[PDB]
C-alpha cells in the first residue's frame, strides 16, 4: 500500500474565489486488509476538516482511498506544512508524507505577447506567443482568451530553469489567419504569486 | 549484479556527415574478482567487428566500469536499423543482450519562425529573441543560435512538446544585451531535424528602425 501526496493547483492558491485543496491518496490497499485511517496535520497541528472518500475498486483488484483537505489560501502560499498520515492493518508503521510550496525567494513574472512572424502568413493558422520569463517559483498559470473567452487551441511549455536561476515558459494560441488580420483581440492572462493582486494580463492584435 | 546500459548517437552527429555518430554500450557493477567483459555488436542480426572499447575503470566500491562504442553509419541510424550490444561475463547465467533504434514515425519537416522582442521588453538590459519551430517529427532536433559566424551561446531552449495534431513544437530563447540589438546585428536561429533538406535550415532576426 503506497501514499501519494498532492498540492493545491496553482490558480486556486492565487485566487481567493477558488477553493484550494491538498489531496492524499493511497492506493494498492488490499481486500484482506481494506480500512484506511487518516490523520491531518498543518505544521505538526492536527486537523480535523478532511473529507474522505469511500474506497473504489481498481480493474487490477486493489482499492484506491483518497482524502481531501482544503487549505487557506495564505496558509500554503506562507509556506505553512501539510502532513498525511496514513494507518493500515498491512502495515507495519503508519505512512507519513509531508508536502508545502516550492522554497525560495520569489522572483515576478515578465509578460511579452509576441505577433505571428511574417513568415507565417502564407500559413491558414498562425501563431500568438507568450513569453513569461523571470519568475520563481515555477507554480504559475497562463492562459490565453479572446472577448473574455477562453481560446480552444494552445499550449505551454514546461518551466524552464534559466541563467539567473529563474524560470520561463511560452504559450503557444494558434488561431485561423482570417481572424488575426480581421483585427480581433487576444489575451495571455498570468497568476503567480509575485505579481500584483497574482494577476496580469497583456494582449495583442495586428495593428 | 551486473547491469548494461545502451545509449544513441546525439542527434546532431547523425545530422552532419562531419560528425561522427556513435551508440555506446556501458557496463557497470562488474565484479571484482572474475571482471573479464567481452562485447559482441550487431547491426539488423548481423555482427560488426569495428567497436573500440576501453580498458576497465576500477571504481571506488572495488566494481568495473567498461564502455564500448560503436561507430555508426549517418544513414544507417537514420534509416532504422537496429544496434544490439551483448555483454558476456562468468558471473552472468545467460549473456545481457539491448537493442536501441531511432524514434519510429512519419517524419515532419519542422517550420522555423524568428520572432523581435516585445516593444515592452526595450526597456531592460537585456532582450530576448525567440526562435519557434513547430511542426516537427519526431522529436529529435537541434536547434542553435549565432552572429557573425561566431556561436551565440547565452541561450535556453524548452523541451519539445507535442501540439494538438501529433507533431512537436518547441521555443528556444537568446538573451542579448539591449545595445547589441540595437544597433542592428543579425542573430540567427539554426535548425536542424531528419525532415528538413539537407538536415539544415537558418532564419535570421535584425531590428528595423
Ligand atoms: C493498480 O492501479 C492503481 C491505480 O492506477 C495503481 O496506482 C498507481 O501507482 C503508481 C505508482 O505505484 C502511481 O504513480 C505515481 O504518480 C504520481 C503522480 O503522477 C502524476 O503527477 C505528476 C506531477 O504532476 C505535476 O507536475 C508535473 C511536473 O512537475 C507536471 O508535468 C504536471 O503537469 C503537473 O503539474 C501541475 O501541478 C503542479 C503542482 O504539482 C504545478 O506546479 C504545475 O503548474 C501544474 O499545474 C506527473 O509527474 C506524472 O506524470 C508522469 O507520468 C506520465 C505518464 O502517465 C508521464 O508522461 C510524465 O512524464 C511523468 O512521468 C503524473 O501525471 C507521481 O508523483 C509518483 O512519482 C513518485 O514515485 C515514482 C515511483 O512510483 C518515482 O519514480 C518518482 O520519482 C516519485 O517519487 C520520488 O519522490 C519521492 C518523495 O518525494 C521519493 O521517496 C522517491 O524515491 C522518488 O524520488 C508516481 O509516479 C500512480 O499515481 C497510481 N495511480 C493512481 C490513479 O493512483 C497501482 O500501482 C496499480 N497496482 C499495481 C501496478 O500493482
Ligand atoms: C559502485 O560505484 C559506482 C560509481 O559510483 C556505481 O555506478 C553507478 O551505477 C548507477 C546505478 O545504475 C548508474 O546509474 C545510471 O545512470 C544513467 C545516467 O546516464 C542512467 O541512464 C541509468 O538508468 C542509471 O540510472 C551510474 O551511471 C553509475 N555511475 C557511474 C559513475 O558510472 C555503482 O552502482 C556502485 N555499486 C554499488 C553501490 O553497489
Amino acid at each position: 500500500p503506497s501514499v501519494f501526496l498532492f498540492p493545491p493547483k496553482p490558480k486556486d492558491t492565487l485566487m481567493i474565489s477558488r477553493t484550494p485543496e491538498v489531496t492524499c491518496v493511497v492506493v494498492d490497499v488490499s481486500h484482506e486488509d481494506p480500512e484506511v485511517k487518516f490523520n491531518w496535520y498543518v505544521d505538526g497541528v492536527e486537523v480535523h476538516n478532511a473529507k474522505t472518500k469511500p474506497r473504489e475498486e481498481q480493474y487490477n483488484s486493489t482499492y484506491r482511498v483518497v482524502s481531501v483537505l482544503t487549505v487557506l489560501h495564505q496558509d500554503w502560499l506562507n509556506g505553512k506544512e501539510y502532513k498525511c498520515k496514513v494507518s493500515n492493518k498491512a502495515l507495519p508503521a503508519p505512512i507519513e508524507k509531508t508536502i508545502s510550496k516550492a522554497k525560495g525567494q520569489p522572483r515576478e513574472p515578465q509578460v511579452y505577447t509576441l505577433p505571428p512572424s511574417r513568415d507565417e502568413l502564407t500559413k491558414n493558422q498562425v501563431s500568438l506567443t507568450c513569453l513569461v520569463k523571470g519568475f520563481y517559483p515555477s507554480d504559475i498559470a497562463v492562459e490565453w482568451e479572446s472577448n473574455g473567452q477562453p481560446e480552444n487551441n494552445y499550449k505551454a511549455t514546461p518551466p524552464v530553469l534559466d541563467s539567473d536561476g529563474s524560470f520561463f515558459l511560452y504559450s503557444k494560441l494558434t488561431v485561423d489567419k482570417s481572424r488575426w488580420q480581421q483585427g480581433n483581440v487576444f489575451s495571455c492572462s498570468v497568476m503567480h504569486e509575485a505579481l500584483h493582486n497574482h494577476y496580469t494580463q497583456k494582449s495583442l492584435s495586428l495593428s
